[PDB]
Order: C-alpha cells, then sequence, then structure tokens
C-alpha cells in the first residue's frame, strides 16, 4: 500500500521522520509484518534486542499498553512508530500527555501511587547496574525515586493525580521531569 496522507500528516505532527521516508520504512515494515500489525510479544522484543544491558520486558509492555490500555491485540505501524519516537527520539515536554498515558497503567483517567511505582520499576530495569551506582543516593532505588515523585506533587497515599497537575509540575519542576524521565538514553 502508500502511507495514508492522514497518518504522515498525523506522524509528522507527533514525531520527526519525512511523508516519504516514512512510507520507504512502511514498505520494510509489511514485507516483515504482512498484515501491517504487531503483537506485543513482537514488540517486546524489538526491546530486548536493542537493550541487551537491560530487561525491558515489563518497560515495553507498558509502553504498548499506553496506545489501548490493553495488553492483547496488536499495534498498527502509526502507533508503533510513535511508540519508538516517545521511547527514543526528541525532548520529554513535547511527550508529556503521552507520559501521562504512560503512567496512568489502569487507563482510568487519574495517576495513583502504586501505578507511578509501577512505571519507576519498569523504567528503572531499563538501566544497567553499572549506571545504578552513579545515581543520587535519595534517587537510586525505585521506592525512593517513585516517592521523590509522589512528594513533589504534594500527594498524600490514596490521592489520585490528574492529568492537568502532572503536565503542570512535569513542565515547572524540573525535578520531577527527571524523575519521570522514561528515555533510557536520559535517566543518566
Ligand atoms: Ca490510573
Amino acid at each position: 500500500g502508500a502511507l495514508s496522507k492522514e497518518i504522515l500528516e498525523e506522524l509528522q505532527l507527533n514525531t520527526k521522520f519525512t511523508e516519504e521516508e516514512l512510507s520507504s520504512w512502511y514498505q520494510s515494515f509489511l514485507k516483515e509484518c504482512p498484515s501491517g500489525r504487531i503483537t506485543r510479544q513482537e514488540f517486546q522484543t524489538i526491546y530486548s534486542k536493542f537493550f541487551p544491558e537491560a530487561d525491558p520486558k515489563a518497560y515495553a509492555q507498558h509502553v504498548f499498553r499506553s496506545f489501548d490500555a490493553n495488553s492483547d491485540g496488536t499495534l498498527d505501524f502509526k502507533e508503533y512508530v510513535i511508540a519508538l519516537h516517545m521511547t527514543s527520539a526528541g525532548k520529554t515536554n513535547q511527550k508529556l500527555e503521552w507520559a501521562f498515558s504512560l503512567y496512568d497503567v489502569d487507563g482510568n483517567g487519574t495517576i495513583s501511587k502504586n501505578e507511578v511505582l509501577e512505571i519507576v520499576t519498569a523504567i528503572f530495569k531499563m538501566i544497567s547496574p553499572e549506571d545504578t551506582k552513579h545515581l543520587p543516593e535519595d534517587e537510586n532505588t525505585p521506592e525512593k525515586r517513585a516517592e521523590k515523585i509522589w512528594g513533589f506533587f504534594g500527594k498524600k497515599d490514596d490521592d489520585k493525580l490528574t492529568e492537568k497537575e502532572f503536565i503542570e509540575g512535569t513542565l515547572a519542576n524540573k525535578e520531577i521531569l527527571r524523575l519521570i524521565q522514561f528515555e533510557p538514553q536520559k535517566v543518566k
């Protein structure tokens, strides 16, 4: 097929390849995935291959789920391309609403204390133990990282974090941005 003028428009406001190039990638994608769909197991394998120093299965599953809040089924080429952009390219502040969808594990519209710990833990496993030693003491375990996040938002244990407030805080408080950071290369 051809990449629809519509998906190209979709992709080019959310990422950066070009129209023709995304078609080129698409034609190759179709050769390898004839149905134009990729399963969660297939998507996980991409992360397994390219993060040999890490244990990225949980992270990849959460990233996959951010495009349905469902684990079964598939992604299409558009979601697959956007997923790779989110994890690996561009600047974080252009990604804040997607970050919210990542952290809202159950997709119920708000973020809970446990959901922060789940995603923080998954991201934490993307970092080698070599790199883990260079992290500051008060931010070197998933529990410390996740509790610092929850405290930066002024939250009690049973509170619910809205998208409005998540965007505000990730924009304003650069310590929050550092702690919620989901691109493995940027978790320094
Ligand atoms: Ca939730």
